[PDB]
């Protein structure tokens, strides 16, 4: 089969989008803050989002199963808090209508300077009562302290307690940023020799990282670290949110395939049309399929392997279900 | 010849890095302010700094000319640092005249208005002949709480660039911002429009590109959803892309998908990677390996690379080689 990693709920009913104008617009007028119960999608509403959009390219392009999130895009914890429940209650309710193309990941309730363990709750809700298999952590809310520092130190605990991997993800190109920065931070420090088990998902291939691969393979030989392969790439894993065939090979050049976990981010950043190659810019799985480099069995390492071993509670749930239907 | 376009001063004596700290300590302690006068760095050891290590390298690489520029308060504290280390740089091309030509550091500062940056600009073209100009996006460090280079603020500069026909290495001042910058600034030109009302300004963008040509497909696809021309028409003949990328397949992948016209040469040696890869047995930053290995590009196309494109992207540069070889023959 055929799991993609990285997508975000982006067709959501449009009572949603209302709702959060409601609440941004109750930080600075009270008066008119939104209540919870107000909210009011229902299931048709929700099959119609998906059916006509991401189901329908799902089709069309042969992807199986998606890890679903919510979409990216200030107030306190409060709004926070509130706005997380939400969105991942909603990606979960897609997830029931929809349990064979489906599984949540989640979105944290993470406030500029305030301490993660705040976000423990919706985390394990998320996990245990959604059933879902990952979580999405903003490395910069926003100074944000870097991944190394202890004041993550809980939600790695919880990560490795649940085995669930987290997607380092922040909220026209500054993502790219992040995903570097992310790296970065890890092969300057010494983060996995405290989480052995922790798993980190970079999307958009790494950001910077595989172009800059020599770079960061001498940094990490100045800085007397282990070769990068055992330093980080038993617990860093890259997406294939690269949309273009020499981006794609490039990746697959110098990083192990091990590291590569199939993904495309569709109806996101870019839905536009490559007028050289004649199929969306972010088609991802054509550029896998199209690849001279990996071999059948890799390809199918990319599309579902990986997955399975960087998300353990995914290959548990895709076990269940094939018993059930057994 | 082989011009290495992004090199800086790593190598000057230890009296530099003192008389910097004491500069520092002196915004807030000003008994311990240090004077111009007090810092002491003579002929010898600025030859012997170049001769074992810069020029050492140089040619054992096969390198003959780099575009030196230094090393990566208030306006008056920026504004002395600046011109102490133009003024090194200088005198470093005056030692080694076929090797090093200079690119100048602009005093820039938070909060002050770029246009103050124009004195020391102009100082280090006409009187010390520079040939270009290290362009800091993010002046605050890491903030980001700069105007993109789009913004008006930054125009009086280009007026100058395109005047004195010289072009802007965007370089910032953790251990990857560099890389961060060099997207950053890539994507702000795409956003904007900024060659509209400077046609013939140039940005060299270090790194390969930061990340842009590995995601190219990305932002041409951006520029398809903001409705703005091609790439090749909207930025390629303004923006252009050194070869510090540390690896033959990065190399490759910028060769693949950026125009020759849009790449030169540079190693940026004795920086951040001096390291020998043991894979290879040779040094990361020894960039000409992956010119030369490649199968990509051609011998024409590697000698556009290698010095075709900087006498095109730097005129004063393309001038000062002419005259040496004239007024000499
Ligand atoms: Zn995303
Ligand atoms: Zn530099």
């Amino acid at each position: 089969m055929i799991i993609d990693i990285h997508g975000h709920y982006t067709t959501a009913p449009k009572a949603l989008e209302d709702w959060r104008n409601r609440q941004i617009a109750g930080i600075k007028d009270p008066s008119v803050m939104p209540k919870v119960s107000e909210l009011k999608i229902s299931d048709d509403e929700l099959q119609a989002s998906i059916i006509e959009n991401q189901l329908k390219k799902m089709q069309e392009r042969g992807s199986d199963l998606t890890v679903f999130s919510p979409r990216a895009s200030i107030g306190d914890f409060n709004v926070s808090s509130t706005w997380a429940a939400i969105c991942n209650e909603l990606c979960y309710r897609v997830s029931q209508l929809f349990p064979d193309n489906f599984i949540g990941a989640a979105m944290l309730p993470q406030s500029p300077g305030v301490d993660p363990k705040t976000c423990i709750p919706e985390l394990e809700k998320c996990v245990k009562e959604y059933g879902f298999v990952a979580i999405n952590l903003n490395p910069d809310p926003s100074t944000s302290p870097p991944l190394t520092d202890r004041i993550w130190y809980p939600i790695y605990e919880k990560m490795v307690e649940l085995e669930i991997p987290a997607m380092i993800h922040v909220s026209g190109a500054h993502y790219l940023n992040a995903d570097t920065t992310a790296f970065m931070q890890c092969v300057a420090g010494d983060l996995f020799k405290d989480f052995p088990e922790l798993k980190f998902v970079i999307p958009h291939g790494g950001g910077a990282v595989p172009y800059h691969w020599g770079r960061f393979r001498g940094l990490a030989q100045e800085m007397k670290k282990p070769l990068l392969e055992d330093h980080v790439l038993n617990n860093i894993f890259f997406d294939t949110c690269v949309y273009h065939q020499p981006g794609i090979d490039l990746l697959n050049t110098v990083i192990p395939v091990d590291n590569v976990l199939f993904a495309s981010e569709m109806i996101g950043a870019v839905r536009g049309i490559d007028p050289r190659t004649g199929f969306y810019y972010d088609d991802t799985k054509r550029y896998i399929e199209a690849s001279t480099i990996l071999t059948p069995e890799e390809k199918q390492q990319i599309y579902e392997g990986n997955a399975r071993r960087v998300y353990p509670r995914l290959d548990a749930a895709l076990k269940a279900k094939g018993k059930l239907e057994h």
